[PDB]
Protein backbone atom coordinates (compact mmCIF):
# COMPACT_ATOMS: atom_id res chain seq x y z
CA UNK A 1 0.00 0.00 0.00
CA UNK A 2 1.08 3.18 -1.09
CA UNK A 3 1.17 6.53 1.15
CA UNK A 4 -1.61 8.95 -0.08
CA UNK A 5 -0.23 12.71 -1.69
CA UNK A 6 0.43 14.66 1.26
CA UNK A 7 -2.03 17.52 1.80
CA UNK A 8 -2.23 20.44 -0.94
CA UNK A 9 0.14 23.51 0.83
CA UNK A 10 -0.29 26.04 -2.15
CA UNK A 11 -3.12 26.51 -3.82
CA UNK A 12 -2.51 29.38 -6.92
CA UNK A 13 -6.29 29.68 -7.17
CA UNK A 14 -7.31 30.85 -3.52
CA UNK A 15 -7.09 35.05 -2.48
CA UNK A 16 -4.37 35.58 0.21
CA UNK A 17 -3.91 38.02 2.57
CA UNK A 18 -1.45 38.61 5.70
CA UNK A 19 -3.59 38.95 9.43
CA UNK A 20 -2.17 39.39 13.34
CA UNK A 21 -4.06 36.18 13.92
CA UNK A 22 -2.14 34.38 11.06
CA UNK A 23 0.94 35.73 12.00
CA UNK A 24 0.53 34.64 15.59
CA UNK A 25 -0.65 31.17 14.48
CA UNK A 26 2.43 30.92 12.62
CA UNK A 27 5.08 32.50 14.60
CA UNK A 28 3.74 31.70 17.61
CA UNK A 29 1.61 28.58 17.84
CA UNK A 30 3.23 26.60 15.57
CA UNK A 31 6.87 27.76 16.69
CA UNK A 32 6.63 26.84 20.39
CA UNK A 33 5.13 22.97 19.33
CA UNK A 34 7.34 22.83 16.64
CA UNK A 35 10.32 23.21 18.65
CA UNK A 36 8.88 20.99 21.58
CA UNK A 37 10.10 18.27 22.67
CA UNK A 38 7.38 15.84 21.48
CA UNK A 39 7.28 17.46 17.98
CA UNK A 40 8.88 15.26 16.47
CA UNK A 41 5.97 12.48 15.10
CA UNK A 42 3.85 15.49 14.29
CA UNK A 43 6.72 17.75 11.86
CA UNK A 44 5.87 15.48 8.63
CA UNK A 45 2.75 13.22 7.35
CA UNK A 46 2.53 9.76 8.87
CA UNK A 47 4.83 7.62 6.60
CA UNK A 48 3.02 4.60 6.23
CA UNK A 49 5.15 3.06 3.75
CA UNK A 50 8.76 3.75 5.75
CA UNK A 51 6.93 2.78 8.83
CA UNK A 52 5.11 -0.53 7.57
CA UNK A 53 1.36 0.92 9.53
CA UNK A 54 -0.73 -0.22 6.25
CA UNK A 55 -3.93 0.54 8.01
CA UNK A 56 -2.84 3.92 8.78
CA UNK A 57 -4.42 5.29 5.77
CA UNK A 58 -7.28 3.01 6.12
CA UNK A 59 -8.07 4.67 9.23
CA UNK A 60 -7.23 7.80 8.52
CA UNK A 61 -9.42 9.78 6.13
CA UNK A 62 -8.47 13.05 6.98
CA UNK A 63 -4.48 13.13 7.59
CA UNK A 64 -2.89 16.49 9.03
CA UNK A 65 0.46 17.24 10.12
CA UNK A 66 2.26 19.96 11.67
CA UNK A 67 4.96 20.09 8.47
CA UNK A 68 1.84 20.42 6.44
CA UNK A 69 0.41 23.22 8.47
CA UNK A 70 3.93 25.06 8.35
CA UNK A 71 3.46 25.08 4.41
CA UNK A 72 0.30 26.31 4.32
CA UNK A 73 0.75 29.15 6.73
CA UNK A 74 4.38 29.79 5.20
CA UNK A 75 2.25 30.11 1.31
CA UNK A 76 -0.39 32.01 2.39
CA UNK A 77 -2.81 29.19 2.52
CA UNK A 78 -5.44 30.16 4.99
CA UNK A 79 -7.06 33.27 4.79
CA UNK A 80 -9.28 32.83 8.38
CA UNK A 81 -7.21 31.66 11.34
CA UNK A 82 -9.96 29.05 11.87
CA UNK A 83 -8.74 27.19 9.48
CA UNK A 84 -5.42 26.89 10.21
CA UNK A 85 -7.06 25.96 13.82
CA UNK A 86 -9.03 23.17 12.28
CA UNK A 87 -6.08 21.43 11.12
CA UNK A 88 -4.44 21.48 14.46
CA UNK A 89 -7.82 20.10 15.55
CA UNK A 90 -7.49 17.23 13.10
CA UNK A 91 -3.90 16.18 13.54
CA UNK A 92 -4.90 16.42 17.33
CA UNK A 93 -7.74 13.80 16.72
CA UNK A 94 -6.29 11.32 14.06
CA UNK A 95 -3.41 10.66 16.72
CA UNK A 96 -6.06 9.90 19.54
CA UNK A 97 -8.50 7.49 16.68
CA UNK A 98 -5.39 5.26 16.01
CA UNK A 99 -3.51 5.22 18.79
CA UNK A 100 -5.02 3.82 22.22
CA UNK A 101 -4.58 5.23 26.01
CA UNK A 102 -1.13 4.30 27.31
CA UNK A 103 0.67 4.61 23.66
CA UNK A 104 3.41 7.30 24.10
CA UNK A 105 2.28 8.96 21.46
CA UNK A 106 -1.14 9.65 22.97
CA UNK A 107 0.75 11.25 26.08
CA UNK A 108 2.94 13.34 23.74
CA UNK A 109 -0.38 14.69 22.06
CA UNK A 110 -1.83 15.39 25.34
CA UNK A 111 0.88 17.82 26.08
CA UNK A 112 1.25 19.50 22.70
CA UNK A 113 -2.39 19.53 22.38
CA UNK A 114 -2.90 21.38 26.04
CA UNK A 115 0.43 23.86 24.98
CA UNK A 116 -1.75 24.66 21.54
CA UNK A 117 -4.82 24.99 23.55
CA UNK A 118 -3.19 27.93 25.98
CA UNK A 119 -1.66 29.54 22.59
CA UNK A 120 -5.13 29.86 21.25
CA UNK A 121 -6.69 30.95 23.93
CA UNK A 122 -4.15 34.24 23.53
CA UNK A 123 -5.15 34.65 19.89
CA UNK A 124 -4.90 38.38 18.60
CA UNK A 125 -7.89 40.50 17.80
CA UNK A 126 -9.31 39.81 14.87
CA UNK A 127 -9.37 42.93 12.05
C1 LIG B 1 7.64 4.33 14.96
O1 LIG B 1 7.17 5.58 14.47
C2 LIG B 1 8.12 6.48 14.04
C3 LIG B 1 9.48 6.25 14.07
C4 LIG B 1 10.35 7.23 13.63
C5 LIG B 1 9.85 8.43 13.16
S1 LIG B 1 10.95 9.68 12.59
O2 LIG B 1 12.26 9.36 13.08
O3 LIG B 1 10.37 10.95 12.89
N1 LIG B 1 11.01 9.56 10.97
C6 LIG B 1 12.13 8.84 10.33
C7 LIG B 1 11.75 7.46 9.83
C8 LIG B 1 10.71 7.45 8.73
C9 LIG B 1 9.47 8.28 8.98
C10 LIG B 1 9.65 9.79 8.88
C11 LIG B 1 10.18 10.45 10.14
C12 LIG B 1 8.48 8.67 13.12
C13 LIG B 1 7.60 7.69 13.56
N2 LIG B 1 6.20 7.85 13.56
C14 LIG B 1 5.51 9.02 13.52
O4 LIG B 1 6.02 10.10 13.27
C15 LIG B 1 4.07 8.91 13.79
N3 LIG B 1 3.30 10.04 13.84
C16 LIG B 1 2.01 9.73 14.14
C17 LIG B 1 0.97 10.80 14.27
C18 LIG B 1 1.93 8.35 14.28
C19 LIG B 1 3.24 7.82 14.04
C20 LIG B 1 3.51 6.34 13.99
C21 LIG B 1 3.29 5.56 15.28
C22 LIG B 1 1.94 5.79 15.93
C23 LIG B 1 0.82 6.13 14.95
C24 LIG B 1 0.73 7.61 14.67
O5 LIG B 1 -0.34 8.19 14.81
Amino acid sequence: SMNPPPPETSNPNKPKRQTNQLQYLLRVVLKTLWKHQFAWPFQQPVDAVKLNLPDYYKIIKTPMDMGTIKKRLENNYYWNAQECIQDFNTMFTNCYIYNKPGDDIVLMAEALEKLFLQKINELPTEE
